[PDB]
Order: C-alpha cells, then sequence, then structure tokens
C-alpha cells in the first residue's frame, strides 16, 4: 500500500520561525511599514471650459 | 545714525529652499515618514489580586 512517508527531522531552529510576527489580524497592521490615512490620498479632476 | 546694514547677495541656490515642501498644514502631515494611528497604541494594565 502506498504510506504516506516521514522524514527524520532536527529540533526547529528559531530563525526559522517566522509565524509568531502575524498570527493575528491585528499583527498583520503592525507589520505593515506605514499604515493608509485618508490624508494620503489625491482626488483628480478634469475640469472642462 | 546706526543704520541697517544689507550685504551684497548673489542669486539663490535652489539647493537652499526647502521651504517649498513645509508651508502647509497638510504638508507637515506629508513630511512625516509615518502618522499615528490609534491601532499603534497599547495600554498598560495592572490587575490587582
Amino acid at each position: 500500500m502506498h504510506t504516506a512517508e516521514f522524514l527524520e527531522t532536527e529540533p526547529t531552529e528559531i530563525s526559522s520561525v517566522l509565524a509568531g510576527g502575524y498570527n493575528h489580524p491585528l499583527l498583520r497592521q503592525w507589520q505593515s511599514e506605514r499604515q493608509l490615512t485618508k490624508n494620503m490620498l489625491i482626488f483628480p479632476l478634469f475640469i472642462s471650459d
């Protein structure tokens, strides 16, 4: 029977674990370099004669 | 009479003029690396037994 194989692995290296920083919704905001504010938007206008 | 002296100056170098970037209130916000949002604040709490 084709069985599910599992390789022999070593203990987890701390340096591989990044998931501790983006597992919560608020963290996904915490991870951004800069947040989006309304006073960041420039609306274009096309004036006609 | 002590009079107000004024030295002989050359034409303005563009590279001296930075004022074009912070003369408006909204520009003072435009100049910040990152804006302050409410979801950036962590309120401390001291729980008692």
